[PDB]
């Protein structure tokens, strides 16, 4: 998939874009992707953030469904009117297909002020699409419409100005090393997964595993950390902070309320603890484990300061770039799983290594769930 390759850009960390087309004639716009949702919504209007924005008076192929929604987040929303056109991807398959379009009209927190893209795609299931999951997602209709093959894949590289590949309809055996795992999808929703057990430089971190999965766990291209439920990230920080002795830094930084900083090439990723996610395998009491490094969750804010990327949350462990820019993800959605490999582009220093390993022996792993 030559021509697939190399499809995604995007700023640290204002997340990946693809480049879409909307309407005919065709409408060329930056759209960022996102296996955290479900929608396939664009700016319509002459927001003062964006670069260009949907005008649906210069399609033809527009259809209105005259339906508005109203998409609340934790502070800032969006809200549109629902249509349908015919959307197409330039390095992408070659295709065209009609899917529902949100255009976006009100908003408030939404795009990004210095951003360069103008709408998102939701890449996730039906169920969590707003209004209701009526409103059939994009990659469903790529699928319902076309031969392209159930399943895509991410590549996304760490580094402003970072890049990526988006493999629509297969796998690009070149963009990985070694062998893919897989971990069962929980349930079509979000990429739901199960994690059954969590390391830091190979030390247990000893917790019921109901306890990773709390109430959630996914993974999602639109958040840039690793998320993790407020015990759990309780126990993983005070695990960090130990490991990590040979320098002392303040109790903010750890909350990622301040940055930390050092001088230009003089950062020490050794003093840092590899991360290791057991995740629920494709056998019976067969799991596997993925290995990230320093390098994907201390990130640098260039405004060399880097943040703790790694968080707490309430809506569960949240798989974000920090774990994705390691691994290429093969979201499998044909078999109901997602594949983890050690990304090609990955970033590594010499000793330590990205890794995916198994199998291992872990038993009870759907007691890991919640209900
Ligand atoms: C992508 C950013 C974080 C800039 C946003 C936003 C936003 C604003 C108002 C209403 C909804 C959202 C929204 C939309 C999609 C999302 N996807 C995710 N994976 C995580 C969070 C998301 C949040």
């Amino acid at each position: 998939f030559v021509e697939m390759v190399d499809n995604l850009r995007g700023k640290s960390g204002q997340g990946y874009y693809v480049e879409m087309t909307v309407g005919s004639p065709p409408q060329t716009l930056n759209i960022l992707v996102d296996t955290g949702s479900s929608n396939f919504a664009v700016g319509a209007a002459p927001h003062p953030f964006l670069h260009r924005y949907y005008q649906r008076q210069l399609s033809s192929t527009y259809r209105d469904l005259r339906k508005g929604v109203y998409v609340p987040y934790t502070q800032g929303k969006w809200e549109g009117e629902l249509g349908t056109d015919l959307v197409s991807i330039p390095h992408g398959p070659n295709v065209t297909v009609r899917a529902n379009i949100a255009a976006i009209t009100e908003s408030d927190k939404f795009f990004i002020n210095g951003s360069n893209w103008e709408g998102i795609l939701g890449l996730a299931y039906a169920e969590i699409a707003r209004p209701d999951d009526s409103l059939e997602p994009f990659f469903d209709s790529l699928v319902k419409q076309t031969h392209v093959p159930n399943l895509f894949s991410l590549q996304l590289c760490g580094a402003a100005s970072v890049g990526g590949s988006m493999i629509i309809g297969g796998i690009d055996h070149s963009l990985y090393t070694g062998s893919l795992w897989y971990t069962p999808i929980r349930r079509e929703w979000y990429y739901e997964v199960i994690i059954v057990r969590v390391e830091i430089n190979g030390q247990d971190l000893k917790m019921d595993c109901k306890e990773y999965n709390y109430d959630k766990s996914i993974v999602d291209s639109g958040t840039t950390n690793l998320r993790l439920p407020k015990k759990v990230f309780e126990a993983a920080v005070k695990s960090i902070k130990a490991a990590s002795s040979t320098e002392k830094f303040p109790d903010g930084f750890w909350l990622g309320e301040q940055l930390v900083c050092w001088q230009a090439g003089t950062t020490p990723w050794n003093i840092f603890p590899v991360i290791s996610l057991y995740l629920m395998g494709e056998v019976t009491n067969q799991s596997f484990r993925i290995t990230i490094l320093p390098q994907q969750y201390l990130r640098p804010v260039e405004d060399d300061c880097y943040k703790f990327a790694i968080s707490q949350s309430s809506t569960g462990t949240v798989m974000g770039a920090v774990i994705m820019e390691g691994f290429y993800v093969v979201f499998d959605r044909a078999r109901k799983r997602i594949g983890f490999a050690v990304s090609a582009c990955h970033v590594h220093d010499e000793f330590r290594t990205a890794a995916v390993e198994g199998p291992f022996v872990t038993l009870d792993m759907e007691d890991c769930g919640y209900n």
